[PDB]
């Protein structure tokens, strides 16, 4: 493993609809985005079937729910520009056609929802800097001009809200270390300078908030194990030391907070099966990795259902989408075995960063 | 203080719009509902001014945001039936006229949002039982028939979601004790039997969730001090003992979780000023009560702004609405002094339960 | 229940020998101190049998282990002066005769071990002030002169070390409130002024340290329920609000930290049986009281064995000493039923404070 | 760094006397054990001066306080047998001459105090197995015969009590992994089988208990960073995954629990200065390493004074003993700079394990 490697990513993007039904977005062999959704917001629900958005795309799709409940998808087009399309009403399967946001992007798009209800998109630009564009009014198809935040990115960006509403963005830099930059006031265009968090990383960063309000960042390290760092104060400049966990992982990690408020991390393990680790107590030590039966061909994508149950999506060896879930809304629940969401095969359309 | 007393309630109901701007609803001297809203989602924002909904009402209004971002208000009419009106689009100040939901109600209405996106309303009925009615599809003006959950209520009901999506409802019973009843599966019409939590209470119950997922209930006790009880397991049947805190309070309490994940409680104190107490550590002991200058004439109503800052609304001695807020997004922030939201005077339209 | 009442106390004092065998001290119908000890440091051990110290006493005996492992007992004599006697070697049943420390005392004695190895005794004096006397060298029969700390005491004193080695003393004052006073530097004769913790109490105070280093104080309140308060900072002046727990208790409480670091409290309940409550999580909420079968005639005295198992001693209706213990070294262990430590009957020799 | 390396150890062993004065034991250029002690139990106390025990030794000395307060030192002699000598009374500077315990030992000795007051010594034997010998009565010069616990050791052993009084012993095995073995009942000669904790380690293991009762083990790993693992249940068989902390260390670590109950770790860092890291919250994340000025030539040895203040001892470049300490009994206290405990120079007499 080399310092500039980027671990295998998830094969779909997932979102909860306004009524919390899960909906997945991926790219098929026709290079178009397809999507599928639960018919009811429970993991054992039937799925509607795969439906196509017309248009050829050249990145992994990113999806986020607007503050009025409508899903909106962002993707790079054949012109290397940003395109988006949206549900025309919450919980409806009527969509716009792809609409242009222009620009020139060289990474997958990352979408955040500001705490004033406005979507904001972060991408690597043609000059390898971080660029962003935002809705100028909440849940409205009115966007700003493109603006640069500088820097030099060698991974996809990952964005998350701090507890006080300030967006913070994480990305690997030219030295293969994790860097970050943040709004200095909530949902405004006033930003810090770039700062290094020092450690080399070999995956995109994955960010989650704990109960205490503080951000935690997970990534694969140079020795191919999971490592993590967390905010220790009230601001974006006070961080812990990095810690690693034993166990070689072969994909990006995926993190989720269970309904007991504890963190869980999923990743493809050294034997190409799905591995899971969880915090055993508040802030506590981490469990040994547990493995699920079955070889997988992507990183996991993890979501929560309306009753709190965790559900995991992966690419199978047959190049189709599989999933499994918790049988009960309990931290020690047993899990189902992999089930197929059949109808199309999927490709990894992630932008090749080099 | 007698066992059947119900402490003074808050004078307004508050909600966050889809873009997180606060909006308050109260009843004026014309017995109509009026509302006012922030023009931007920050506590130092200007307010738009008081606007009237036509129609005479006979209860405190209850407000909740739909899963598509539209606010919806519920109130008892002059016919003792339930009426509602809604924003016709998220973050817009265009409303329906009051529309009928019928029934016969003898308490203030309480509204909950199920985790599948459907609003559900709980009221005491003409037979003193708990009744409820729900949207049959998420964020849609299609409602069920009225259905009884039984029991005998001597307070307004308070409802909250468990971490697994099950609604749980709390209300004082015929013996002046706190009782509760819960969905046995998330967002379904399958309910438990009524169970007593034993302690006498002299206010409506106030329910909040902690980070661990568990519900905590606050109420005034028979000796006029604050008392509280919390779930200790994974279900609705395992509760702690009751604990009281020293200090006589003269209103219902209001509880909020700050951005550090700790709980804070506000109440009118024995000297008729606003009092505040907070948890000093995770699950920790509670601080001595702190007082704010100024005599108040209602219980506090507490809300959070888009940047996490807590804001408190009270009725002043001039019968107008006043508010104060935290100066910074920090747990140890200083507070502003009371400021007026002028333009109308307010009355307490709470249903007299005896 | 009146504000000046002092709840029933424990009938024996207990200590661990240098090898951790438990040894109990009580007063029999001959007004002499008798003692009995485990033959091995396990709760199911046989006991040696009751042995008498010659001499008539007029208070409950207090016992503490010296820093060289020798037990030492303190008691008021027929002359109202303080007397003491000691093991002449650790884990040996050879004792000195009662030896005089003079003074004039009007409460039971309370003994503390300073963190520099010197015993220090606290008593109410003939002028109702707090007085103390100390070893001038660790584990040596060389004592200081008597010195007054002032104040007005209406309970027995309770002393405990802070985490930094400063002794802090708690006692009810003339206004029936809990007061305290503390060393301002570890194991030195430099003391603070008296300060009130405000709440009325109707038992002696009981003090324990939690894992965080902080002191917690338990007492019965004016409504005959358990109440407690805890340090919230790094010093002796920052305390939480008082909290009460529901449930009427009819004796002083006894507190212990179990081997999981959680606190447990035992007391005689409203039905004259032994009641137990425990913290369900770190700093967490408290369980409902659980009852053990059997009417008891004293407060419990609680100790821990060499394997961590909790053991409880009480006076039975037959005026003899009974005990029960945990069956395993686990927080959720079951308990044995009461067993007799037969051979003498015991009287409550506690000094009548009025 | 190779898998079989054993990091540099501390240059002295330290103990608290019965009155909590610190006393240090090391080996000088004459191959004899010398010791020095505080004259009062405070870090700014003067020290008595270096005093010699007659006799040539061939290991680092181990010291433990007996349950009657007397210090006792264990060391390998020129005959490769175990020898010991003891204070003849607590807090006295009168010692026995070295007395024989025989055996054949190939590591430094490790001493534990059972919870029934009996010392027990663990050593690697001439067959590379773990051997032990124990006092047959508490604080008495009567010892058992030597007994083997089997295994194959490639480090010195480290022993610690579990919260329930069971001794647990940790040592590196033939595969360079950390192994452990434990008493299955407190202070009895009934032991488990050896079990692997799997990770390679390149230092002796260092064991400490947290507040929750659970053991935590620290060691240097194969990549020369600090790693740690902790018990997650009520027994000796349930452990967390291993975690590493960033930062190359060049000595064994030393761990201590501060008076707030949080853990701190000291080690020589990659630049040969003393480094310190601490837990920022309960169980929490670990701080970045902080450095103290001054090149050091051993691992640190860490102790606590009677007022809770941490004190650290190291070998200086002048081959003399230096120390520094906290200025106040507070977790965020500043520290003094290195001060000399002059009078002799010290050598590292640690047994060469290969």
């Amino acid at each position: 493993i080399e310092n500039s490697a980027i671990a295998l990513s998830g094969i779909v993007s997932v979102a909860n609809n306004a009524d919390n039904r899960l909906e997945v977005f991926g790219v098929s062999t026709d290079s178009a985005v397809w999507h599928n959704w639960q018919t009811a917001p429970l993991p054992n629900s039937s799925w509607a079937g795969w439906n196509k958005f017309n248009g050829v795309v050249t990145s992994k799709p990113a999806v986020h729910r607007n503050s009025d409940g409508r899903l909106e998808v962002f993707v790079r087009g054949t012109d290397n520009a940003l395109w988006h399309n949206w549900q025309t009403a919450a919980d409806t399967n009527t969509w716009s056609s792809w609409q242009p946001l222009y620009g020139g992007i060289t990474s997958n798009p990352e979408v955040c929802l500001n705490s004033d209800g406005r979507l904001e998109v972060f991408v690597r630009g043609s000059d390898n800097a971080l660029w962003h564009i935002w809705q100028t009014a909440a849940h409205t198809n009115s966007w700003s001009n493109w603006k640069s935040l500088g820097g030099t990115l060698t991974s996809n960006p990952a964005a998350h809200l701090n507890a006080d509403g300030r967006i913070e963005v994480f990305a690997r830099g030219a030295d293969n270390a994790l860097w970050h930059i943040w709004q200095t006031a909530a949902h405004t265009d006033q930003w810090s300078n770039w700062q290094s968090l020092k450690s080399v990383i070999t995956s995109d960063p994955v960010v989650i908030n704990n109960c205490d309000g503080r951000l935690e960042v997970f990534a694969r390290g140079a020795d191919s194990t999971l490592r993590h760092i967390s905010q220790i104060g009230s601001d974006s400049v006070s961080w812990s030391n990095w810690q690693c966990l034993d166990g070689v992982i072969t994909s990006a990690p995926a993190a989720v907070k269970n309904i007991s408020g504890q963190l869980e991390v999923f990743a493809r393990g050294a034997d190409n099966t799905l591995w899971r680790t969880w915090q055993t107590s508040h802030n506590g030590p981490w469990s040994n990795w547990s493995s699920f039966t079955g070889i997988i061909a992507s990183a996991p994508t993890v979501a929560k259902n309306s009753d709190g149950r965790i559900e995991v999506f992966v690419l199978g060896l047959d190049k189709a989408l599989w999933h499994l879930w918790q049988t009960t809304s309990s931290t020690t629940s047993s899990w189902t075995t992999w089930a197929l969401i059949g109808g199309i095969t999927l490709i990894d359309a992630s932008v090749i960063l080099e």
